[PDB]
């Protein structure tokens, strides 16, 4: 089975594009990255940075996760990210998403040995 670290990568990393400029980026990526089985996953963010630069966030600014737990880390810099949010007319199995692009700080939850991202907690 897919580890938590691997799931974070599949769901949240997109190092090979620098940004989403296409209105169809999320429609394609949510399907490609296996986020549309059974139900459309409603909301998901992709990060357009190298895996090593995202992994490096686990030793950046320690902050609380949005549930108040202490294993979250905010990137010092903004990073290029894309939010994918299921539209108000989307109907599974034809999952439809609004793509929005921005530079924002990311907040990841890290766990394990090695201590790596396992959840995309928030953006700032």
């Amino acid at each position: 089975k897919e580890t938590a670290a691997a799931k974070f990568e599949r769901q949240h990393m997109d190092s090979s594009t620098s940004a989403a400029s296409s209105s169809n980026y999320c429609n394609q990526m949510m399907k490609s990255r296996n986020l549309t089985k059974d139900r459309c996953k409603p909301v998901n963010t992709f990060v357009h940075e190298s895996l090593a630069d995202v992994q490096a966030v686990c030793s950046q600014k320690n902050v609380a996760c949005k549930n108040g737990q202490t294993n979250c880390y905010q990137s010092y810099s903004t990073m290029s990210i894309t939010d994918c949010r299921e539209t108000g007319s989307s109907k599974y199995p034809n999952c439809a998403y609004k793509t929005t692009q921005a530079n924002k700080h990311i907040i990841v939850a890290c766990e394990g040995n090695p201590y790596v991202p396992v959840h995309f907690d928030a953006s700032v």
